[PDB]
This record gives C-alpha cells, sequence and structure tokens, in this order.
C-alpha cells in the first residue's frame, strides 16, 4: 500500500545510470545496516522527498521523488538515503523533505 | 507556589533559553555539540506540541531546530540524537529540512 497510494513505480532492474546508482546505493546501505534489499521506487513530485519503511505492515521500501533525483547531487542524496535506511532497519517509516537555500 | 523551582513541562512553541526540565537540557547540549562539530553557530531550539513525530530545521539565514513532543515521547535519546545530527547537517549546508516518522 505504501507504494500504490503514491503511484510509485518500482525499479525491477537498472536500465539507466540513475537507476543503477539508486539500486547500488540502497543495496550497499541495506547490506551495511544488516537488512534485506528493500524494493526501490521512484514517484512523481516536484518536492525533494524520500520516504522509506521497514514497518512490519509494509514490504520493505525506499521511494524517492523525481524532484529529489533532479535537484540533489549523488553525494547529497546518498546521505539522505543512508539516514532513511537506518530507520528501515529500526522497523519504522520515515519521510523527509528538503528545500535548498 | 509549590511548583516554583521544580522541573516543569516544556511550553510548546517557546524558544528554549534556560532549560525547564532534563530533556530540555539534553536537547540544548546535543544540538550544541552537533552544531560545534558541523562548524556552525548554535541554532535556536524549540519544542512544539504535536502527537506526530517530527523535527524540522532551517539554516536559510541564525538557524532554528524545532522538535515535536510526539518525537520526544516516542524516540530514545540515541534515536533522537541521530535525527538531530542529520538535520544539523542540512542546516550546515544552508538548507531546510523536515522529517516525520510513523513508528
Ligand atoms: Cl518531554
Ligand atoms: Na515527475
Ligand atoms: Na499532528
Amino acid at each position: 500500500m505504501a507504494l500504490r497510494s503514491v503511484g510509485g513505480m518500482v525499479i525491477e532492474s537498472p536500465r539507466n545510470e540513475t537507476e543503477h546508482w539508486l539500486l547500488e546505493t540502497v543495496g550497499r546501505q541495506a547490506q551495511q545496516a544488516g537488512i534485506g534489499m528493500p524494493t526501490v521506487a521512484i514517484y512523481d513530485s516536484a518536492d525533494i522527498n524520500a520516504f522509506a519503511t521497514g514497518a512490519k505492515r509494509d514490504d520493505s521500501l525506499v521511494a524517492v521523488s523525481t524532484g529529489l533525483l533532479h535537484n540533489m547531487t549523488r553525494d547529497e542524496a546518498e546521505a539522505v538515503l543512508a539516514h532513511e535506511v537506518s530507520h528501515i532497519a529500526n522497523g519504522d517509516m520515515v519521510t523527509m523533505t528538503l528545500m535548498q537555500g
């Protein structure tokens, strides 16, 4: 439900540099946090947002907005994702929204 | 008259100057340490009343960090410290951030 309700679109295998980077980044962070690979999705929003859940209720998931991928550098986005993966590992849902100054 | 000098409940929406209770002291100390480590000035810190678990911050100008009572009720010190450290990193970049948890 966490994905469907936002119209999130799952990346099943990487087909461009952005998908490759997102999967490898989340994969490395999940590995380091001692958890299974989450489903990874992109959804449409102008906001710079990522949300993630490792709650019992949900399939494990990391979803990033198109606005995040458009506006964040890889280094910036990797920091946000690493923090959200820490919440998944805690069995929580997290959403974070940023605005650049 | 009985309550004068005792630890008091945080006032939602009030900027924290002199801690009213031990959580306020911990919050100033934690944010102060993170700010020092990130190389920025001490943010203004406030607690606001909400059942939602949220902290937000802005470093666009100096900065402010605002934490919900829901967050303080629901997160351990280590968990809250990690959220605050992450938000301080955004302030240090001159950015603004808001983060909400559903536990
Ligand atoms: Cl409290
Ligand atoms: Na879009
Ligand atoms: Na609320």
